[PDB]
């Protein structure tokens, strides 16, 4: 019965993959979101303007006619990346931002960054030109417990980095901890964050109690409930430098359900409604539109979308699976109900 | 090529399942172990003398000709269990011990326990007749973080129980925490524990870093490294009330590698060599025999085995999988090179 009309949202953290997977997954984004930050961790990674242009066009090809969707491309930072390549791409309107993957921290990160020190010239060029840095903020040393890797990044990498480049704009991507939430809440106007639906809706119990649920396995790893509650309070507070970033990260069913399941939730179909439910539960729906449709554009210095969509509080059952060329794709919340759906 | 000769070991915590799965897995135990504690969590659970007698016969039917193997049966404790049935089974030599699984108010009275308080008559009967209680020591409350559930059990259930029943012999099964290692270390002669190979060899990073690994998913859940080290230190100390209990807990591959993977490591084929590897690494091979072959018997008041077994330090490959009637079974350490194997 109840209806929320919002300014059309954007997705400030998205994985679209490539080839046939891309053809399948883009419509779920393009039918709802005006723009999306398309992450660059392909194999091989997007590290040049040329690759970004070609990838952008492959994305455009797969967008149904009538969807007004623009992909905002990113550069995959590497230790040896030429600052001139980054800047050329930024100047041509190709790269909207650059993404920092610590080497081996996540999906397709074996070519990632080894030290902040090795990429200083690139980061100084980004600071100079006003290009935002998107950060997957986890340390990677093998002996550091997986649940501590986010918190340990803040003090060992993030804070030193930001002290060294005081004008650098940084998005702490997909935060999962009270540690990061506090850090961001207490930061300056040059620091922001994105938060996924899964890190708002669930904690590690939901992935591990009663059975192991690979479709909830994603990075940074789901944390203890105290952390989940901290993220929920952050978004519900109206804090205006947190915004929607799904981290929709699809893998074929049998790459999830295997002896070594890949990290990532395919939440593009259900993210917006799921976010609606969280804001509602936190009695903070007055802050919902800003999170979805205003805070991101503001941080990125981009206009807000000029169209509007409607969410209705009618219960929508989520598909058990989505067809791929080979295998199927299991949506986040598969077989489940979502409280809010798009009109 | 180094040889390690020990009195024939026993397995003080084993799942043998039933039907065709039982037929497949029993040989991996019976070729090596003289005796094993056979847990009672069948569907439906073993809660009567008659069920236990029938199950023992089915186990015996599946032992290859020549293997000298004796299953030691257990009763699953339930709200509805008649303490007379339990005592009769104990007196008739059918029940070696009784197993207490975590309480839950919603459990059916024929399939489990709603609270420890609810089954005092039966526990008093065990204390009376000198029947050992085997405890899966976790609390199940949805509000408790999965990694905290063992520690919470010690505080809220184990200690008050052992306070109310001072003559009760208790095995803290498959301990996974420093909390439990300390508790057991500091307890009296009526308190012992078993430790699995996976909880000595790995911690939660091995299950979750670089992919989700359902064949390392088991209960109690793998803990952070500080807990692993406490367990390794405990067995290496020579403390004589910890002993071998594999918790070998087989599930078909498709039940492990699913959207909701079952908890349990099938480690019967590789457990003994794995324990040898751990004791060697801890420079504690002088305590290895006692762990495998002496401590359990002493605690249960049974004789030590009179035959011997040899492990040789020659590298060997663990099978990738083991055929079942339908599907396959993936062993603990599948496809890996292993350091110690049985001659
Ligand atoms: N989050 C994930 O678990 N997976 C993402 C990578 C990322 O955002 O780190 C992916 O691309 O698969
Ligand atoms: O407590 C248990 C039960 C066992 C089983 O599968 O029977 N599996 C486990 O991992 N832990
Ligand atoms: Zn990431
Ligand atoms: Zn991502
Ligand atoms: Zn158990
Ligand atoms: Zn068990």
């Amino acid at each position: 019965s109840q209806v929320l009309k919002i300014r059309r949202p954007d997705d400030w953290h998205l994985h679209l993959r490539d080839g046939d997977m891309l053809k399948t997954v883009v419509p779920y984004t393009s039918e709802i979101y005006g723009r999306a930050i398309v992450m660059p961790n392909l194999a091989p990674p997007v590290t040049t303007v040329e690759a970004a242009v070609a990838y952008r066009q492959r994305i455009l090809d797969a967008v149904p006619a009538g969807h007004d969707f623009t992909p905002l491309m990113t550069c995959y930072l590497t230790d040896s990346l030429d600052p001139n390549e980054l800047e050329r791409g930024f100047n041509e309107g190709v790269f909207t931002a650059a993404k920092l993957y610590p080497a081996n921290a996540t999906t397709n990160s074996s070519h990632g960054v080894t030290s902040v020190d090795a990429i200083m010239p690139v980061l100084e060029r980004m600071e100079k030109i006003g290009m935002p840095l998107l950060v997957h903020g986890e340390v990677t040393h093998a002996d550091i417990d997986i649940f501590d890797r986010e918190a340990r990044f803040i003090e060992s990498v993030m804070e030193p980095l930001r002290q060294r480049l005081t004008a650098l704009k940084v998005v702490f991507e997909h935060i999962t901890t009270k540690d990061a939430a506090d850090y961001v809440r207490d930061g300056n106007e040059r620091l922001a964050a994105t938060i996924t639906p899964q890190h708002l809706m669930f904690n590690r119990n939901h992935m591990l109690v009663g059975g192991v649920r690979p479709h909830l396995y994603c990075l940074p790893i789901l944390k203890r409930n105290i952390h989940q509650q901290a993220l929920r309070e952050l978004v519900a507070s109206g804090f205006n430098r947190v915004f929607l970033g799904t981290d929709s990260a699809p893998h074929a069913r049998h790459r999830k359900e295997s002896s070594c399941g890949c990290a990532g939730c395919f939440n593009a179909p259900t993210a917006l409604g799921s976010y609606a439910t969280v804001f509602e539960e936190m009695n903070a729906l007055q802050h919902f539109e800003a999170f979805c449709s205003v805070n991101g554009p503001q941080f990125y210095g981009l206009p807000v979308n000029d169209t509007f969509i409607e969410l209705v509080r009618e219960e929508q059952q989520v598909a058990e699976s989505i067809a791929l060329t080979d295998d199927t794709l299991v949506p986040f919340l598969a077989g489940e109900t979502v409280r809010w759906s798009v009109k």
